[PDB]
């Protein structure tokens, strides 16, 4: 029943790349009518989830600020359930929540090695979508810990399957993408081959989509390992190879998902998320 046109006005951001060669919409400020969408969701109770994992110092240093501006900005106005995987519980911020918002905490095994914590997210969400998410929200987002919600990151950003344009290359030609580039690896992409670079900080869809792409990559993780090698960008470089195959339904602008350390460009209008400064030396523990 929901048409594109019903939400999306591509001509008011005439400047960047609105649409896809597969017509996928890429959600730019002013682009969207978030009134629309919202009525229209609102009607089919939806439920929105968001699965966000903090393992070590990461616990102390991003969880409580990535949870307190997710229940400001996150999908307000509609039911939000916070999934949050920690190794350490008795570390978990209690913070307080907000009308429509919920959550619930999941105690996970800490991998030895900070590639594999991030890698092995896909392999837990895959689980958790299994066994309960798939029974409890209509669309689920993941997202990496160490950012900070903005402003209104909305029901405009709801789709089968969604992707995150990463921030410095949105402007950049295909081959010079950081992608995987050694055969190889599962995540392999060739010269010649790619349509955007995607940011492995947020992405979603609907449960069944997100259990595709998270079994998906982790397949590729595993074999890579019986292979002994181990992507460039780890889980974004095998993220990147599922989009190139099973191509994004919707694309969200970098406004979404913004590092200041760029600056303010014109072309990011009003920034909905951004980046926490790294801070490896505390928070990592190897390579
Ligand atoms: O020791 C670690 C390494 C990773 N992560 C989680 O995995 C995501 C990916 O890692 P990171 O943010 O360090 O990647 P970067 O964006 O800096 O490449 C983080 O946001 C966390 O949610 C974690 O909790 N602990
Ligand atoms: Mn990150």
């Amino acid at each position: 029943k929901l048409k594109l046109s019903d939400w999306f006005n591509p001509f008011k951001r005439p400047e960047v790349v609105t649409m896809t060669k597969w017509k996928a919409p890429v959600v730019w400020e002013g682009t969207y009518n978030r009134a629309v969408l919202d009525n229209y969701y609102a009607k089919q109770k939806i439920t929105v989830g968001l699965t966000v994992f903090a393992v070590g110092r990461y616990i102390e240093h991003y969880l409580e600020e990535f949870l307190t501006s997710a229940n400001k900005h996150f999908m307000v106005g509609h039911p939000v359930i916070f999934y949050i995987m920690v190794d350490d519980v008795s570390r978990m911020p209690l913070i307080e929540l907000g009308p429509l918002r919920s959550f619930k905490v999941f105690k996970i095994k800490p991998e030895k090695r900070w590639q594999d914590i991030s890698m092995m997210r896909m392999k837990t969400i895959g689980e958790h979508i299994v066994a309960h998410i798939q029974h409890e929200v209509d669309f689920l987002f993941c997202m990496d810990v160490d950012q900070v919600f903005q402003d209104k990151f909305g029901v405009e950003t709801l789709g089968e399957s969604v992707a995150q344009l990463q921030a410095w290359w949105y402007k950049a030609d295909p081959n010079d993408f950081t992608y995987e580039r050694r055969k190889e690896s599962a995540a392999y992409i060739p010269f010649g081959e790619g349509d955007f670079y995607y940011h492995a900080a947020i992405f979603g869809g609907t449960p069944t989509q997100v259990l595709n792409i998270t079994q998906e990559c982790f397949k590729g993780i595993l074999k890579d390992k019986k292979n002994d090698i181990e992507a460039q960008w780890h889980d974004e470089s095998h993220l990147n190879k599922y989009f190139l195959l099973n191509k994004p339904t919707k694309i969200l602008s970098p406004e979404y998902c913004w590092d200041y350390h760029i600056g303010l460009p014109a072309d990011i209008k009003l920034v909905k998320m951004s980046w926490q400064t790294k801070e490896y030396n505390v928070v990592r523990n190897n390579v």
